[PDB]
């Protein structure tokens, strides 16, 4: 990665995670504010593992497309890094929502998000305001909110992540750096429950209590885990972090998904809400339904630095 | 308590919490629905017990005072189950709101409560409607939200935590059980962090780095501590829960206290929002702002299971 | 109990475990070996607290109802502790299986159980001959090795489960003991494997994903919770350890049961092997074949340290 | 106890422990500042239980026959609360040396007894001058310095160490106090070392490697745990903690005994000491020499308060 | 190593391990259900870390060297993957047994070992047979059977596990596999138990206690460390697992160590069965019995799934 | 590092430290003796290790610089192994006091670093004297026993620790090796107790709650984190590890530094004692008085091998 070391877009996904995404205000210190995050972003996180060296501590901070050339006029640009184009369906879309800042918090106890929340909220008084946050939780064995184990087709074991989540010198000015794509699903978990276990495996592709993939004779076409992995090993690193406000009957899962290049998550994207072919689309998306979709940047440490002078 | 189990009313504070307040609907299953739930209570909370016999799960249930008169009008009532009267100062109220149902639940992860929450979810569909639903977690060595330890006058070591929290044979019929009551506070995080520390000492009545209690002489007679201690051993079994949404700005106190007898929790109450004498009230009001505030009855589980019947 | 301090008998599941049952040789020492472990069997439980206060360790011992006769002619007798007779249905077994000793060692390691157990063979060398050796583990949140969660009907967090383990006054001179009844059953995991989810639900009772307990009106009255579960709170204390050696396509569960009164287990297993009504078998002995069936008294602390003067 | 609750004197054995030993100064605020840590001694340790539930914390409190009487004239006196008499054999002497406060403190985390023992220094400054002052620590599986696990006699398993430990109706005005005899002891490890592990056994009475008792026919009549155990089911609750500055060659023991009766500690130091009969005295004092001596008296908790009044 | 990943052939000795040994059917699926396995291998390991991430799950997959040219006879072969020759000693054998395929399973926890192993049973059901199974255990801290510490001389600290364990270049095609083998030991305990200690120590080499290695002054060169050390810093990476069934008096030691030459551990076992010079040998074969003796090739996972295609 | 293995130079501070200095004597046998812990030091470490996995276990080992020349006079010497020369400020002084060897021994439990360094003690008898023994712990969050936390300026996160700690080709002879500085503080803790909160963070440069360093307009130019980080990217390793004595008032802070080059720690301790420009002296020595100082080089493993030959 040219010698650039990244943030943490190969992490493993925390036991408590906040999710938040800012706008910029017009206000004559925003820039500066901003800047003062980025100088000081990584201070913040030695600060954390320094004083809980146990709870696996971790935030990446990223920028949306507008932003970044608001903030950095003169720093270039990612060769990807454009506003997300709304993704239209006969049936299902991927929307296109708004967000400048993103900060994506993991740790093994909520405390430790919260401290450095607020020293976020602290920091950039006056130049923010709230787009979303969430908070998610890891679920069981590592469980989406669906009741099915989530995660694992991250690259692992035998091929590394950072290999996939991480800009390399086919975008030198911004190795180091990735492309991380956030959506907030809703589910319909009542017409969910309702299904057999043998028809939510056909819509997952996996075992719902051992985790085994179908036989390609057993997983139909337009599996959740058929139509996402693209092939010709094109892979990004995800999450789909539970959220829940149970009492309301609010049931969903916050994707994200961190790549060296967004062109395979947005070719995921393609294969789940148009189809491959056009109609084969992921039948997961008949019991969730997207409601946020933004694109973020997230750079090196060095070049985060660099931002911060 | 007669023979009678509480339920986990002198329970610690958990390290991720879910407090959930619902109201009644009208729905013709409505009570069926809640007597289900109280029939099931303790089999579910052995089911995560049995299952997760290290997360130090737990639940409380609790009953409005209306709530329970409509549900159960042939069980007695407790002596002190009314509802809460709002005490209303010369500057600060401790308001009166809505809420049938609590539940309390806690354990060292979130997705254990979040399990639990879930399965409530399903069984009271069509019979409650959500008033409030926060989460809560503990933060470093369990300090509330303003950066103070909380919980350490709580009776433990040289006393009996059960003998402030459950209900004796001065109320027979209902020994085992507990009140509990319930506030959500909101901070002004930016007026108190603008306090030096010793001012802030001051407010609370405990040091802030090594929890040592301020001597008489330094202590002043408006200090939260000083005020909330009414004396005479009589005591409750409290926690306030931090909970916040830092991208809004947001921080707050979930207060939750567990008495043997309400009137304790309320004379602490006046001696807050009036004043002992009146105009002497908890300094810590200045910076804090109660925007709930309900009582339940939380029954002996030998006494749910009658419920449930 | 008199004031006689049980065994470990209302223990929970240990994450391994090792189930030794031993016959009596005829060897001139096979008395006073036998009374040497007698004599010492808490002092080698407080050693292994003693070095390991954190993982957990238990062990209990049993005997045999015409061991004990052998062992202890002048000592009575629990009034339950005779020979277990086997239980023929129309279609299962309950077969009655030899055995004198039993050992039932528990720890958060291994080796540990092994620590133990090693001291147990080298006391006893020359005065006992092996009749089974079961290694046993934890299996995820409390699994049995069929993929459902087992254990949750112990009395617990409303109940005592030593009420339901030791016996009480209405045998005074065994007061503090334990009836104990082991099985090893054999599955037919092909066949079981073969069943969809919510068939497999119908014979156990329970939901397989959250154990959330089936309606009454969901449950057929020939489930294993319904068949086992005989009323009047009448109940046991039960594990049902997996056991396996895979490449053999060998699985099983080990059954333990504690009670204070011998006539509830035995009461369970009619139910399950004849029926009530008759011909009402539990459904699950479709799919489990019970290769083994022994009683064993194991006696409070108090009288075990008599048996060894 | 008359309804006295203990403090901590049948706790385990913490993995990092501080003993100080303080004498009292003739300052004019020595009895007040004294008092203050009696008044506040349950609530520096809710403090610390509170912050750290999970680090095992725990601190006793006692005091020495001569400083009892001069704080505290009109509080009665212990039965037993007397100066140690030196025991002084035909080869080894028990000293006894001077002591007039005792602070026990232990936790998982030795910052954790720092903490409460910067506190003591605190409050205590200008009443009191250190004495002895000694860090020991957890070695292995809970091994004294000289290799062998300890504290497998301790009453546990089938007897409550509290029986052993704390002061019964016999004494009933001081019930749930306690009587602790420490003593520091410096090993010639070089000699120790020396011997075979064979004879190392014989000198203590149990096997080095996994900790079963000798034998009568193996263990002489002068081991350690021959001597010590003084019979008739007489017993205290003691460590051997090790305490070491092995850049100077120091190695030692420092013994700790929490007794209902001093009589019992009295007689396995005589047993130890001069021998029964007189010359059978304990081997393993070959191997170490007493260089302190002192009993204090540790209050039941609700004296403790009486005390700070 | 040519760019290919190893499979876990310098992993720690887990805490719980699960050693299978496949021969082969005739079946006509037999080449496929092994592909399947091959194909889908790091898939499950990937599974049990997503699921466990801090369990410390691994399995490795070895082929004998009749099976690997059964299997894949246009894959080449590794330079030294030939069926292991019998060494016989004028007293001790290294006996040669079959086997065709070995898995090693390790985790914290058993249930995870058997989980992945009962998945491997479904996915090669008529492919194979089973010729051994063998359950074994972490021992105290690291102890082998005969409670002495093993596994100090690996590769660490100073130097790199995989440079010993795992093909370099010099056999480029099959960089990045390993050459495992695995020999079952019985012990002769009753014999090894009348040994004093310093005779064990010098069956060993180390000290029993603190595991420092004895002096060549003291260090007899029949000494198990002297002749299993072949120098020139050529070292393999070991296991010997400890694995009992105490009701029947058998111990053992499950042998298994991985090389980056299969030259080094023939060497190596020279040594001690027929002694350099001859009849030298290891001084722990006279309590230490060989009853298995095969050789397998642990592939790279980048070949590993080449086979499955 | 020229493929040189460095110590653990750059290891985290450890929960429980010992640091020895000795001196050599002039015995016949002081060469030979410290050539065999240098020969066997990584031997001892993968001991540890191998045996307590999880316990974090490290030792470094140092010379002072008339200590190497005398050793091993034909090894050549790194290029700023000088003994450090006084830096004496118009009003504090950082002196430099004996030291020959120096063990720093971390873990997460104090009886392995006991059990370490009695090894030590053992195979150096006679060959060395104690100059100091000195035992620290981690308190609480890491803070320094002042109350804040100290550490997170180390280099990591976006910079590799070994790159400043680490000798590289600029001598190429001891690449691998590292600088080490060590200095024992005593505090003047009424002084510092007696500071408001306010005034303690413009001493350090930090706030003292959140651990959030000072904007550069609210730090003062004399606060310790100004004068102690030089700039230009030149940075060293630290602890300040907590030690006390508080039976006697007595607290410290024992500061380790490892560095790459001394010039670094050299130009600090000027900029501390001196003050850049002079008289800007470190505020937090007007609260801590060093009383010893000393430099030792820590060689590679590769190179402490050869030395031991
Ligand atoms: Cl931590
Ligand atoms: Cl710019
Ligand atoms: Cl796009
Ligand atoms: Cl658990
Ligand atoms: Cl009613
Ligand atoms: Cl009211
Ligand atoms: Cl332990
Ligand atoms: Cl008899
Ligand atoms: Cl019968
Ligand atoms: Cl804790
Ligand atoms: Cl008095
Ligand atoms: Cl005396
Ligand atoms: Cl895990
Ligand atoms: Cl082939
Ligand atoms: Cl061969
Ligand atoms: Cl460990
Ligand atoms: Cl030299
Ligand atoms: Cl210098
Ligand atoms: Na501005
Ligand atoms: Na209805
Ligand atoms: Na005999
Ligand atoms: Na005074
Ligand atoms: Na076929
Ligand atoms: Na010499």
């Amino acid at each position: 990665f040219g010698g650039h070391i990244p943030q943490d877009v190969a992490g493993k996904q925390g036991e408590n995670v906040i999710f938040i995404v800012y706008n910029l205000t017009d206000s004559p210190d925003t820039v500066d504010k901003v800047k003062d995050v980025c100088a000081n972003f990584s201070a913040m996180i030695r600060s954390m593992r320094n004083r809980f060296p146990d709870m696996q501590f971790s935030c990446t901070m990223g920028f949306g497309a507008d932003a970044w050339t608001r903030l950095f006029p003169d720093k270039g640009k990612p060769k990807e890094l454009s506003t997300f184009s709304e993704i239209k369906g006969e049936k299902y879309t991927a929307v296109s929502t708004p967000g400048d800042l993103l900060f994506h918090i993991r740790a093994k106890q909520m405390g430790l998000c919260f401290e450095f929340a607020s020293i976020l909220d602290e920091k950039l008084k006056g130049a923010v305001v709230s787009v979303d946050e969430t908070h998610g939780f890891r679920y069981m064995d590592g469980k989406a909110i669906i009741g099915f184990v989530d995660g694992t087709e991250n690259p692992a074991v035998d091929e590394n992540p950072y290999h996939f989540a991480v800009i390399g010198e086919e975008d030198a000015d911004f190795a180091g750096g990735s492309y991380v794509f956030v959506q907030k699903y809703i589910h319909d978990m009542v017409a969910w429950n309702a299904l057999p276990v043998e028809q939510q495996e056909k819509v997952i592709g996996r075992h719902k209590f051992n985790d085994v993939e179908l036989s390609d004779e057993e997983k139909p076409g337009n599996a959740h885990n058929a139509v996402t992995n693209i092939g010709d090993d094109l892979k990004i690193v995800r999450a789909n972090m539970p959220f829940a406000n149970t009492s309301k009957g609010e049931y969903g899962t916050y994707f994200i998904g961190y790549a060296s290049t967004f062109s395979t998550t947005r070719r995921m994207l393609e294969n789940m809400f148009i189809g491959s072919p056009a109609g084969n689309t992921d039948r997961l998306l008949d019991f969730s339904t997207a409601i946020t979709g933004t694109l973020f940047f997230v750079p090196s440490y060095d070049l985060l630095g660099e931002l911060g002078e």
